[PDB]
């Protein structure tokens, strides 16, 4: 079964020998070179649309922690940008680091992130999220930045709940959450296409990143790091430096919504 993660021996440098498509065309995370960035007036403004969004849970899965929604129909959806189509939110999750000059999985200009937030939605033209990441459209990955300064009023919901989540395996219910809470001011962005950024790592991704990053507070992302990689009882493994590096842009064009 899986066992790749992100410890000494068996990180992102190792995923290759059971994920081939680690070393393919079109693998994310990458480096977003400002300057080479190419303005495109086609693209249009995003439309995210979470006023209907209802979450249910969150869940440590070993990687991370997740906050589902109900996407048994349209409720919160992303549409507009460089997308054609609906594609409805399935879950969010953070990737993050030991301190706070790491932990995005994205970079601008080379500088690392405290945090990334990434928003999963999925193309409803496929039917259901198993059969859309087989195609290469299939996912639209809304990706945020999280700097550390002032609190987000909204994320502090999120991190009262993980002391009742800390180990892998659990979860806990966590209705009427609103993830329009997690966003910044302007929805300018970069966009490519590319991949999910943990096994299986399928080529199935839009990504649309978020120019502006969320500032949290240090005591907010201090309490991510208190999470637990390994199950109850299990040796403790805190959950940190859970992302994977930038990888070869290759043959692809990152756009930007903005001049
Ligand atoms: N990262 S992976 O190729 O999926 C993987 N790494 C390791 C290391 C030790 C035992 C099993 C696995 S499975
Ligand atoms: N980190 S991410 O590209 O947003 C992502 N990776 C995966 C892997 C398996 C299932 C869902 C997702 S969402
Ligand atoms: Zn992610």
């Amino acid at each position: 079964a899986h066992h790749w993660g992100y410890g000494k021996h068996n990180g992102p440098e190792h995923w290759h020998k059971d994920f081939p498509i680690a070393k393919g065309e079109r693998q994310s995370p990458v480096d977003i070179d400002t300057h080479t960035a190419k303005y495109d007036p086609s693209l249009k403004p995003l439309s995210v649309s979470y006023d209907q969004a209802t979450s249910l849970r969150i869940l440590n899965n070993g990687h991370a922690f997740q906050v589902e929604f109900d996407d048994s129909q349209d409720k919160a959806v992303l549409k507009g940008g460089p997308l054609d189509g609906t594609y409805r939110l399935i879950q969010f999750h953070f990737h993050w680091g030991s301190l706070d000059g790491q932990g995005s999985e994205h970079t601008v200009d080379k500088k690392k992130y405290a945090a990334e937030l990434h928003l999963t939605h999925w193309n409803t033209k496929y039917g259901d999220f198993g059969k859309a990441v087989q195609q290469p459209d299939g996912l639209a990955v809304l990706g945020i930045f999280l700097k550390v300064g002032s609190a987000k009023p909204g994320l502090q919901k999120v991190v009262d709940v993980l002391d009742s989540i800390k180990t892998k395996g659990k979860s806990a219910d966590f209705t009427n959450f609103d993830p329009r809470g997690l966003l910044p001011e302007s929805l300018d962005y970069w966009t490519y296409p590319g991949s999910l950024t943990t096994p299986p790592l399928l080529e199935c991704v839009t990504w649309i990143v978020l120019k502006e990053p969320i500032s949290v507070s240090s005591e907010q992302v201090l309490k991510f790091r208190k999470l637990n990689f390994n199950g109850e009882g299990e040796p403790e493994e805190l959950m940190v430096d859970n992302w994977r590096p930038a990888q070869p842009l290759k043959n692809r064009q990152i756009k930007a919504s903005f001049k």
